[PDB]
């Protein structure tokens, strides 16, 4: 009963870690977008 | 200018798109997890 | 013990579908950003 | 053209926020599950 409910738990958990690293990627590449569109809108 | 604007777009969208496709697997874990403790409760 | 686990995965499954909803409407936004930059490219 | 690239990002940079906001939230609740389950089998 337990056993099989943490197995789960662990699951969740390591898809829950995939995501956060894929999130910090996006954040990444969304910050160096709008970083380079600031430059082009200062560079005029 | 816009070229690379719309070069880091689409790095922005396949990012976009990988965080959909873990979305769906934490998702079905999730649900997976929540359908076993449902089943123990009821027996 | 199995009432608990139930009302926590509960709430996991609340935050989860606020996770779902806050996506949806990122993902509008980028693709919103894409179509104007595609616009803005394309009228030149 | 750029004013309004520069408002939709931060549009696109708002939206990435509340994202972070609510995925500490699930993290927490993930995680107050599992010392839950990981308590009661160790009891």
């Amino acid at each position: 009963g337990i056993t099989e409910a943490l197995r789960l738990q662990m699951e969740v958990q390591k898809q829950l870690h995939e995501q956060l690293e894929i999130q910090r990627n996006l954040q990444l590449r969304i910050e160096e977008q709008g970083k380079y569109l600031q430059m082009m809108f200062e560079k005029q």
